[PDB]
């Protein structure tokens, strides 16, 4: 759909389809993500029952729909000054051992005939990484993975209440279970004035909002390096840090994200009235031709690479910094483990929103 992008952009970079307005040109996309005020992020109705939740009122509910994620200023800056240095530079510099230790060990595990990387090193590292900073039992694996499943950005499909149900029952039971065995970022949170239902959303927000898409960044950036042959040049050129933000903004692991008109606005040409939702293509935004010229092709050496993949403004991603720093471990110390990669087999995960693969066969010649 990347070349109806490029022809909406061109024509209708702000389009309303019957139900649903959106935006595809990086200049909209982008204005849309960093003007909260009249694109509001409160979408769950975190906001409505902020009072009743912090009064004990409310007592039950699903904790994902309460955390900074879907909510507006100042509660949503309240609720990220809390965590807002937890993926801090020397913090970084310092998980550094624990990530290349943590990621060559997995690659120690792949048979080179023929495994699949995403079972084997995309999905477990972003899991043991985050577990070690969150302070939670990693031999939870198997778990953690089933978990992830239930970040916010994917969204449903039929016949999945009993499923989803379990997974949240256990989810919840194994919180509750660490609230108070964990490191100074959670301490934090359980320790705050927030309800108990928001320590908890608080809690599985840190938990699982890397895991997906940490693993396809690896995974999508694995594929585009090997079908574009760029990793004898990146090792080469030693393009690791430019060449994953290239895959971050030509395969961005989340296509899209979403808001509502907190008030009638125009937006360009166009004037979405209050209390519209809208669909904020990033996955659009970041071919814009104007913007990233000859964005239809992948350029590992690009720079800069203004790109929206972990959005803009004041939802910017929070793990940004560590998802980075995880994709190129994990690609440096791969791309020095064979001299030669073939993808054998694919399978890819069904959602228009979340973007990699279940799959990932291939036969490396170390
Ligand atoms: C490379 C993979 C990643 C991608 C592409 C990604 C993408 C995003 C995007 C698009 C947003 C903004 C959503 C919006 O504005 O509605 C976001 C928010 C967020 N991300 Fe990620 N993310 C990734 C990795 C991580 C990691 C490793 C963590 C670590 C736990 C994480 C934690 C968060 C949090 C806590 C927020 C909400 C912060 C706020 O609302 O201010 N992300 N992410």
């Amino acid at each position: 759909m990347y070349d109806w992008f490029s022809e909406m952009r061109k024509k209708d970079p702000v389009y309303y389809d019957g139900n649903i307005w959106q935006v595809l040109s990086y200049r909209y996309t982008k204005e849309v993500l960093n003007n909260f005020s009249k694109f509001s992020s409160d979408l769950t109705g975190y906001h409505e029952r902020l009072e009743d939740l912090r009064n004990g009122k409310i007592r039950f509910d699903i904790p994902t729909r309460y955390t900074m994620l879907t909510s507006d200023p100042p509660l949503h800056d309240e609720l990220r000054s809390m965590s807002a240095d937890i993926f801090s530079p020397q913090k970084l510099q310092t998980l550094e051992t624990f990530i290349r230790e943590t990621t060559r060990s997995l690659l120690d595990s792949i048979d080179p005939r023929e495994d699949d990387i995403v079972k084997k090193l995309a999905v477990p590292l972003p899991i043991i990484v985050i577990s070690k900073i969150l302070g939670l039992p990693i031999e939870d694996k198997e778990k953690f993975k089933e978990w992830s499943d239930l970040v916010a950005f994917r969204l449903g499909k039929p016949g999945e209440i009993f499923e989803l149900g379990k997974k949240y029952l256990e989810l919840i039971g194994y919180v509750k279970d660490h609230l108070n065995s964990g490191t100074e970022v959670v301490s934090r949170v359980v320790n705050s004035n927030l309800s108990d239902i928001e320590k908890l959303g608080y809690i599985i927000l840190l938990l699982i909002a890397g895991n997906e898409t940490t693993t396809n960044l690896i995974s999508n950036s694995v594929i585009d390096f090997t079908r574009f042959n760029l990793w004898q040049r990146i090792r080469e050129e030693n393009l690791y840090l430019k060449a994953i933000e290239e895959a971050l903004r030509y395969s961005p692991p989340v296509m899209r994200t979403v808001r509502k008109t907190k008030e009638r606005v125009k937006l360009g040409d166009q004037t979405i009235e209050e209390g519209e939702y809208v669909r904020v293509w990033i996955a659009s935004a970041n071919r814009d031709e104007e913007v990233f010229h000859d964005g239809e092709k992948f350029i590992p050496d690009r720079n800069p690479n203004p790109h929206l993949s972990f959005g803009s403004g004041i939802h910017l991603c929070l793990g940004a910094p560590l998802a980075r720093l995880e994709a190129r471990i994990a690609i440096e110390e791969f791309s020095k483990r064979f001299r030669h990669i073939e993808i054998l087999d694919t399978e890819k995960v069904p959602n228009e929103v979340l973007n990699g693969y279940k799959r990932l066969v291939v036969r490396l010649k170390s």
